[PDB]
């Protein structure tokens, strides 16, 4: 019955149902008394699959007939989800498909739930990759994903005896139905061996090869018939005898497993040979396309590096053009810079990639003399641009001194690309200040901002039917691919119909929350309370820490005060710790540990409950977002380079609590501070604290509140079995606490009462709510791809359907 | 035009067209301007597989509510070839999809040799079980082939320098349409753990699992509407980080590679984990299919035991009755041997299964604790029986005393088996005779014959249509599944028009090899000479060598007297060595130094060529043995147990050279004698020569033309830049060989005189064709099912249709 799920027509639903009985005979080889329910998924996903044929074909024809420029997104994650209710969604196939298993005997929302998620990413960055190739195809650009097929993605995380447990997500155990094999288009990939010269120049010679064999995933625009593809590269091992065969596992391990690590580097070397892995195959792949004189090669190929991972495609390119094509260094060099540019993510030093140069000598030889004939040529334009400067030729330097002589990937990154962009406009602005102040001041012309945006469909469409549908009921459908258009929604502040749909559709999205945590973990919550929600990876700058400080406060004040009434709340918090990160997971025990206390104190009951959720991943996000009633985004100033789960929460309806960081700064201003919970040090704070030097010391002499529960964590009240368990925590927070918890602690608290004061008057709560959805458009992804088209790969979108 | 390859009908080929466009687009997601060969193969392959899909779905259907007793065959190894042609045979489809894609503008032939051979066998027992799973669905039997399906089958041979290289074949590389996944079967596997006692007697804990999933295989009767099942097990990981993700590996190794050993016995961890593998899965699925008393357990269930390689499935099966089902120990041992039966392949002691008893207390403890009491039961019925015997207690006995105790599996299939059966009559009367001579004194009831047999749909309307059509001309069609109606040929011994069209026949197959060696090899013979062909497996016992030996003296010969008619020949010798059996390689590069000299020598010329065929398998023997006059049988009398590939040839109207061993005995036993150029010592000659010792150097001595053989291979004649290359091999021959090459030497040189002056003779040698021909009906597979079927399982054949 909601409009913006398509059309059932008659003759659509019939021919459905007749192709979905199809495959289940000659695809699934099964009848309708042994049908398991996993083949039922099957063939609804092989016979919503052959809609995109026609169009997958089409498209790519296109392309060669019209010749566009072709932009190429490299990237060592693709966070994607499930691709089943996309493809519907985008497709307008979604209530036919519903109609046609409903008159089958099957609740298509039961087939769902059976697909396994494409879990190829950490985060941010991946999942922003993945909303990036939706926005490409719904704008018409003739764009490209170019990534690995890691046959295990993040983690399955079980919680155990209230800590994380890590299990591998064999996410193509049944087989996946979204991806086609591309035998055709395999190529050798080189490690290893060491360079000679011949009459001609350099030559890499007597390396190790492992194959590269790709993978397609079509990518479907927004009802404009255009299906783009997403190329994923998988490791095979070319070809006494029986170990030789085994051993051929150790060539396959490079696609094996994505690395958990979020914002940290680590410097293995099956890192860096996976980073090449992806880098090489995909450049074969773009010259033989392009042939299918260099001078013309920045015309039709941009090459988009999301962050330093495949950042030896600046070498590589060189490698290719010097060594094999023959171009004369600077002609080579020309083309290079004008085909790359290079986005950054974060601003914390220990995520930096700076590689051994000895490790870089032996794996990859020839792309270290490369990377320091760069360095000389660079280091030589310094010179000329700051004569006598030579601190300056230091910091500027590809090459870092030390015990250990490494290579800033982040200065060759800068070097060999034409544009440098960050993902918010704080974060943009600091690197220009401070993080690169140096290369900004030799090139100021390179250095862009580019807003992060997540995608409308992923993100409200599918996610928040409800939603879509009564914002639709007052201004059409345009908005989906025209999010802008959210702002007429200020014209409703005070119509009451639309005051009461809004409070209506949050109140169906808790409902369905509840019964979901019930049905799969018998796990029972108020739902008359106030979902107080964080969801995110686990970090010290995302201060987790700091939500359960204040958690411990609502519990101590209720004790001191039983007869005074409290706003209730379910608190959930959600995320997973990286493996070898012992503080997160000591963390994530601590919010389990107050669970175990608060969710069985008889004086409190309902009043407050604090919950851990497990796997938090993709579809959960889409499932527990729209659920919301209040979004925390509460990382210390300076951190946080963007987020976009603080934009998903936006425009499904929650109310954010938040510092002045990142995109929250940008959403502040997009709705008006009025509307938005703002607390705590501004960067120009925390910098000041830095000068004098952070004593911890000092906040708990003088908040009384703060001593009662760090000695609650000293003396074993969240651990009585084992008094000392969180030992780590507090010494980290009193003496070793790069975060500044403490600092922003009454700020915060004194916050939240705010905001339990609002939530008391149900219709100030809605009408700001509105004031939230209608000023969003801005973080749409739609956006953000637009101005990097536009700003800097050279080409202009179009929103134009295909016949 | 062939009347045999079916009907082409107007409404078929037009709907085959269709569907075959259907899935080029669909499937393979490609049009016709950029579809590769294989994506065609591709396409052609699913259109035919459709057609399987019904005829599955209700035969395994109708075996529900029929409830026969089902058949299992048990085995490593299924050595089935390519399954196109196969299916579209047995379908009655080969004629309509040859014009479909005739129309298409499209060559069959080509397309199907695009498809990679499914080599998961080794050489006879492994094709044996091929041709069985193909007699048992033309004969209506309720039977399923279960086994391992190996991510690399038997190594690809290339030939370097003269010598054998291996390669891993990666047959699975680009998908196998042929095979279905079934996810809600797969089952656990425990490894190694400990035993302990409940209140309720034994408890195999503390294991380590291994998951095991099936892939089901259609196997379509000869147009009688029935597809039954081969079922093969994949192992499958259950679910610092990263290093635990890629240790996954260990487990997975066990499905990972076809041990290439033939017969030898290796004694690996590793193959016995595969044999167990097998048999647990397999066991686990029998059980729940019989429950979906014990005492019809025999009644519903037979278990086929090729060789002793899934001889565990006895203690397994009791294993399961008393610890799990809780039986009595007696009652169980009654349902085990009543289940199971045992078909042994080869007499020569170092092919013997004898496993150290320390390795299976390690790896199965449960296992050997019922092994043990096993014995003690079994050898107690011989004390009985034969009281004071105490020397056969020591012979009969399951383990065996040394420096290294054993289990001997040949004895625990013996002991827990209700049949017994060798695989030709010479084979079955020496087991009673002298190898399990006790045993048949105490049960002799439990021993039986079941001569060996070929399936004549792959063996004769496959691959060699010709033939097939002349022989449907005369006495139509029904021969097919009813191979002793060939006998209907003697007939036609003095008709012309038959005589013309036999040798016709011949000629196209010739000229067919000759243009595959010139196509893919660039390898020109005479197609105007005897093709002289040796293919099987490289061992000393099949005397490859005494063939060498043969080759070199027609040489000498040529160049004592260049002026003497000779009839012109081709020898062809093929097979593969063992990757670890220095020997065989030895005589693989013999093989190829002899051609360096006699294939270059002015003198020869074309008069005769020895040429060795590289990677010799299923569809190259499909290729060669049409094409062949004169079939090598050669193996020193008493070791080659069977032999097939003497069927293979006999049917496809070559003539036989061969020793009175295996199935050569009844070949000629089946043609007369007359018809058969048999040569050298019978078994009672080579056991006189033992019982006074082989002294080579007798032979030496009296024969001149047998020394200067010798003083070539010594002296460096065929290897004048290595001199001594050949070294080994004389001083084999003349002091350490086990099978008498130089005794039969004299014979088989005369015998090789009467096969050239009867090829002088064009119109005789047909006549004696025709003689073979006709009555090669006995080595039908069919016969060789019908009779296990009846004398051991309990069943009676049908080749009626289902609708
Ligand atoms: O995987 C696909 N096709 C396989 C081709 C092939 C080759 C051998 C055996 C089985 C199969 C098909 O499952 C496939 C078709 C489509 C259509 C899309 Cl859109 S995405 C996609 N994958
Ligand atoms: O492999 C088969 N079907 C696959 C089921 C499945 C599940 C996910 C993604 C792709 C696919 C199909 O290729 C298959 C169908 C038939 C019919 C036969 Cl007869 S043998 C056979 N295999
Ligand atoms: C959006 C998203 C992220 C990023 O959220 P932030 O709060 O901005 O760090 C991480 N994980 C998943 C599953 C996401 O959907
Ligand atoms: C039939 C066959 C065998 C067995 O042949 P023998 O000469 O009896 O040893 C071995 N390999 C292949 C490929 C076969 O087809």
């Amino acid at each position: 019955q909601i409009s913006v799920r398509g059309l059932a027509g008659v003759e659509n639903v019939t021919e459905l149902k007749k192709n979905f009985n199809r495959h289940l005979h000659f695809t699934l080889v099964k009848d309708r008394n042994v049908a398991t329910p996993r083949d039922y998924y099957f063939a609804l996903a092989h016979t919503v699959r052959d809609h995109l044929v026609g169009r997958w074909i089409r498209t790519q024809q296109h392309y060669y007939e019209k010749d566009p420029k072709r932009i190429y997104y490299l990237s060592l994650e693709f966070y994607m989800g499930r691709t089943l209710q996309n493809t519907m969604v985008n497709l307008a196939l979604e209530n036919a498909c519903d109609e046609a298993t409903y008159q089958l005997g099957l609740d298509m929302e039961e087939l769902e739930e059976i697909e396994e998620d494409a879990g190829l990413g950490n985060g941010g960055l991946g999942r922003l990759a993945a909303c990036f190739l939706d926005s490409m195809a719904t704008l018409g650009l003739a764009a490209y994903g170019y990534g690995i097929r890691y046959e295990f993605g993040i983690f399955n995380q079980k919680i155990c005896g209230g800590w994380q447990m890590e299990e591998a997500d064999d996410w193509l155990r049944y087989g996946n139905p979204w991806e086609k094999a591309r035998p055709e288009f395999t190529l050798p990939v080189h490690f290893y061996g060491r360079v000679e010269h011949t009459s001609q120049g350099a030559k890499w010679v007597d390396t190790q090869v492992v194959l590269a064999m790709p993978y397609d995933t079509p990518v479907p625009g927004y009802r404009n018939n255009v299906v783009n593809t997403m190329r994923l590269w998988s490791a095979k091992a070319p070809n006494g005898y029986i170990q030789a065969v085994l051993d051929r596992n150790l060539a396959e391990n490079i696609s094996r497993v994505l690395y958990p690590n979020d914002n940290f580097f680590e410097g293995k070397e099956l890192r860096l040979k996976q980073e090449y892995f992806v880098v090489a195959a995909t450049l074969q792949d773009i010259i033989r396309r392009f042939k299918s004189n260099f001078d013309a090669f920045p015309d039709k190929v941009a090459i988009q590096l999301n962050d330093t991972h495949p950042s030896l495609a600046i070498p590589e390119l060189m490698r290719v053009l010097v060594d094999l094509e023959r171009l004369d260094w600077d002609k080579a060099w020309e083309v290079t810079v004008k085909t790359c540019a290079y986005t950054n993510h974060t601003v914390l030093p220990e995520a930096l990639e700076r590689w051994p140069v000895h490790l870089l000598e032996t794996l990859l030889p020839r792309h270290l003399q490369i990377i320091y004939e760069i360095n000389q040529r660079f280091l030589n334009r310094v010179a000329a641009a700051f004569p006598g400067d030579v601190d300056r030729l230091r910091r500027m330097s590809l090459v870092e001194e030390g015990a250990v002589k490494r290579i800033n990937m982040a200065h060759l990154c800068i070097a060999g690309s034409h544009a440098v962009n960050g993902v918010a406009r704080i974060h943009s602005e600091i690197l220009k200040k401070t993080i690169f102040k140096d290369f900004y001041e030799l090139e100021p012309h390179k250095f862009q901002n580019k807003t992060n945006g997540i995608t409308p469909r992923r993100w409200l469409v599918l996610c928040n039917p409800g939603l879509a549908e009564i914002i639709a009921e007052r201004i059409g459908e345009e908005y989906i691919s025209d999010l802008d258009q959210l702002r007429k929604l200020l014209s409703y502040v005070d119509d009451e119909a639309f005051i009461r749909d809004v409070a209506k559709v949050k109140q169906e999205n808790k409902l369905k929350f509840a019964a979901y945590l019930e049905r799969e973990y018998k796990v029972h919550i108020n739902p008359n309370s106030l979902f107080d929600v964080q969801v995110k990876r686990i970090h010290e700058y995302k201060r987790q820490l700091l939500n359960c400080l204040h958690v411990i406060t609502l519990y101590n004040r209720i004790k001191k005060e039983p007869n005074k009434f409290v706003v209730p709340r379910t608190v959930m918090i959600g995320g997973k710790a990286a493996p070898g990160y012992h503080m997160a997971k000591m963390i994530i025990k601590l919010i389990t540990a107050i669970g175990d206390v608060v969710n069985h104190d008889p004086v409190v009951g309902d009043r407050l409950r604090v919950i851990f959720l497990e796997n938090y991943r993709v579809s959960l996000a889409e499932k527990v977002i729209p659920a919301a009633d209040l979004s925390e985004q509460i990382s210390t100033a300076g951190t946080e380079a963007s987020g976009t789960g603080n934009m998903k929460f936006m425009l499904n309806g929650a109310l954010t609590i938040g510092t002045m960081d990142g995109a929250n700064v940008e959403m502040a201003e997009e709705a008006g501070e009025e509307n938005f919970f703002i607390f705590g040090m501004r960067v120009e704070d925390v910098d000041r604290l830095d000068q004098r030097g952070y004593n911890a010391q000092e906040y708990y002499d003088r908040i009384p509140e703060l001593r009662q529960i760090i000695e609650q964590l000293s003396s074993g009240f969240f651990s009585p079995k084992q008094p000392d368990l969180f030992k780590d925590i507090v010494n980290m927070l009193m003496h070793h606490d790069r975060f500044k918890v403490f600092a922003d602690y009454e700020e915060y608290v004194k916050c939240q009462e705010r905001v339990s004061a609002l939530y008391k008057n149900p219709r100030e709560w809605t009408r700001m709510v509105i004031r939230n959805i209608a000023t969003s458009g801005k973080f749409s992804s739609d956006r953000t791809i637009a101005q990097y088209a536009r700003e800097i790969w050279g080409v202009e979108p179009s929103r134009q359907r295909l016949p």
